[PDB]
């Protein structure tokens, strides 16, 4: 299918993640960085919306790497395992 | 499908996530940070078994982040394009 690289810095984008994974079932690889530093709200909001995918959809989400201005997390969509060998 | 994190420790784990690439058309996120640590021949290793996986398999490897102990790359198999919002 397709992966998606976003970097949110809205309300609305995170939206839009969320119908990615849900809607359109594709992993999206999220740097909330942007959120983190310039809107501690719309940063909570987006945790908010992952808590709700993971615990009503089925959704995986897993921390890749908090580092340097990126704050990286992959949402898998129920479907597509995260596998770690 | 699955999404493969592993972050190799041997030219065999190497060889492995070509194999989860090529033959399983998995995609992966690889750290590369132990290899890159120590072992600089077998950090080169990867990079050519990248690089011949785009070439010659029509493989995309993207950049995460490489920061604090993690160099994350995800290798994505034709047909499980990336996509950049």
């Amino acid at each position: 299918y397709e992966i998606m690289l976003i970097r949110p810095k809205t309300i609305d984008d995170i939206n839009y993640v969320v119908d990615q994974v849900l809607e359109e079932s594709n992993p999206v690889i999220l740097d909330l960085s942007f959120l983190e530093k310039e809107s501690p709200a719309n940063f909570k909001l987006a945790g908010e919306k992952i808590k709700q995918m993971r615990s009503n959809y089925g959704a995986e989400a897993l921390l890749l790497s908090r580092c340097n201005d990126k704050n990286l997390i992959i949402i898998a969509p129920k479907g597509v395992s995260l596998v770690r060998k």
